[PDB]
């Protein structure tokens, strides 16, 4: 039988998560020796990542913590942590340990499938029950960025293990494509967004792609990346760009295209999506990344970019259109997980009071 | 005779600066009744603004505060505050009070002429004497943004008073042009930057300007603004864009132009400057606004934008080029001074220790 969950949470929250680079993920093998190594790694690392973020959940305002949906998500994290604790004393040499471990990871992944919308219901419950306040809102914003990035990282570890140690893409390493053709992903996201735009507006802007391979002008641009994450970001951006374009051109039969540039530099692989959808005033830009003003499409997309040391930035020109840029690291060695850690500095952010700001 | 300066500093630092809108500045008259009102306003408001920022100087790390150049700037602020205290008991009805007051403001403006480079020498002295450290560096960054924005605001008040109550542009209200033609300022800044680029490189990119007046497509874009501030920002941006363009095209006789779009929306007047100067990796972008990595051209330009509720943002694409955007408020009623205030929230920022960050 197991100890009470808080004993495990306190134990594992003392450790810092260990960030892996894309290259490290990529250089992970599929042998028995490798599966045992993955097992011995994950039975420590997953509990560390679960515990670290569970400790930050406890720092949320009582108001948010008291909501049924936040309490529900907490309970899932507790059970998932306990599921892994069952493996602490198990022998990696026993093939049944390994197969049971993979089954346990699948069960955890499914348990947590609806975490994003469930947390969003928690935010709504807080607003409905108590009314929102600026202090709680700032804490929620800080927390959710960290919580969702933590979740992305945990899903990455689980997907890598289950895909490698249990199809279409045998050149992929788990969910990683060592030769991801960026323009092909751009086209896939455009195609899917076009289906949606065509359905509702009976029209959609065309796509124009330009590549700038600075060091090798002829060569198609490739990278090591998780294509599903890149797809997610581009699909969200195309939906917004298409909607803006059609909605700002109600009188017109001719729609300006969405232009995408893919640039490969020494350090960055940058993807800029430019539309002439009429733009948004600067005042309204920050709110596009707010969990409260919402529709977590944009904030979660930016977290995917940030997860491997990239970013997603918007700059609009009200009256004209908008540019969105996805910044990725060009090199797999620079693509290192960005993971929140529970410590004093973290703890300090939730320690805020209501007072006059430092500006007039 | 006067009280010791600290007594005045404590008294006036209790008040918050009072931000004025561009419209309020603009609706200020030049009569005798108006000059007395300006006097009675400024003999309170200037001491409040001087005292508020002097209190924050005292919050700097001992290391920075101990430098000769920071001590020198402090001493100027003390004397300027005392100069104004001489007017506390003077009668506004006496025309000699008014003329002496204008003389005192001119003397203050001249005294403080070299504040920006003198503070920069203070930063260098701290680095040379002690070596820099991350905690002090963060405090310096926070402080200098506020200090330089405060200074901009004090110079604005002084220039308005001295220009109105003591030439080429009689349609200007002090330093304010109620009908500033934005493209004409763009062209002036380009011309001056071209002279510099031509001198050093014997070549420079051409300029292309496009205006998008969303609500009135034919009409040239105008605004209420201080043209010298807009010029300053554009001149800095053109110098950077030109240098990048020529330096990334050493082999070429044909230079890509710098393209400027001026867009007027419902709320924003946005100016985007686009170059094909080869770009900068994202990692190096933040540092362009750092006082420590430096060359205060960019950070001070962004402060001018922020001063009337605007901003100046850079987004590059490494391997291709860079876009810089100046965001201004379109309406004089939205163009309100952005002024730092000395209070608890302000005080808290300088209260930081060296510890592990909240990220891995
Ligand atoms: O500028 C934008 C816009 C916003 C984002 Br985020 C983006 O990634 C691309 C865009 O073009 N919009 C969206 C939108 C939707 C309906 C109507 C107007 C607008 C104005
Ligand atoms: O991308 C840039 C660049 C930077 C800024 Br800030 C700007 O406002 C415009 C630019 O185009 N640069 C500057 C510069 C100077 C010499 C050489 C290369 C580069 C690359």
């Amino acid at each position: 039988s197991l100890a009470g969950a808080p004993k495990y949470i306190e134990h594992f929250s003392k450790f810092s998560p260990s960030p892996l680079s894309m290259k490290q993920f990529l250089d992970f093998g599929s042998s028995n020796a490798c599966e045992k190594t993955s097992f011995t790694f994950l039975r420590q690392e997953l509990p560390v990542r679960l515990a670290n973020i569970m400790k930050e959940i406890n720092l949320l305002p009582d108001r948010v913590l008291s909501t049924p949906s936040v309490q529900l998500v907490q309970s899932w994290y507790v059970q998932s942590l306990l599921d892994i604790m069952e493996f602490l004393d198990k022998d990696p040499e026993d093939h049944r340990t390994l197969s049971q471990f993979t089954d346990a990871l699948v069960t955890i992944r499914n348990r947590h499938n609806d975490v994003v919308p469930t947390m969003a219901q928690g935010v709504l419950e807080y607003k409905d029950t108590y009314g929102d306040d600026p202090v709680s809102n700032q804490n929620i914003q800080y927390f959710l960025d960290r919580f969702y990035l933590s979740r992305i990282s945990i899903r990455m570890l689980i997907n890598q293990h289950t895909l490698i140690f249990d199809p279409a893409h045998p050149k992929h390493i788990g969910s990683i494509d060592p030769n991801c053709n960026v323009s092909e992903v751009v086209k896939d996201a455009y195609d899917m967004a076009k289906l949606l735009c065509d359905k509702y507006y009976m029209a959609s802007p065309d796509l124009e792609i330009q590549e700038i391979n600075a060091a090798n002008s002829k060569q198609p641009i490739h990278m090591v990346y998780v294509p599903s994450h890149l797809y997610h970001m581009l699909f969200e951006l195309f939906k917004n760009a298409m909607r803006a374009t059609v909605e700002s051109h109600e009188s017109s039969l001719i729609l300006p295209p969405i232009k995408v540039m893919v640039a490969l530099g020494e350090e960055d692989l940058s993807i800029k999506m430019s539309d002439r959808g009429g733009g948004v005033p600067l005042r309204k830009i920050e709110r596009l990344f707010s969990y409260m003003y919402s529709g977590y499409g944009l904030p979660i997309s930016r977290l995917y970019a940030k997860y491997f040391q990239g970013d997603l930035q918007l700059f609009s020109m009200e009256g004209f259109g908008t540019d969105a840029v996805i910044y990725l690291k060009a090199l797999s060695t620079d693509s290192v997980e960005r993971l929140p850690v529970y410590n004093k500095s973290a703890w300090r952010h939730y320690q805020t009071i209501q007072e006059a700001g430092d500006w007039c």
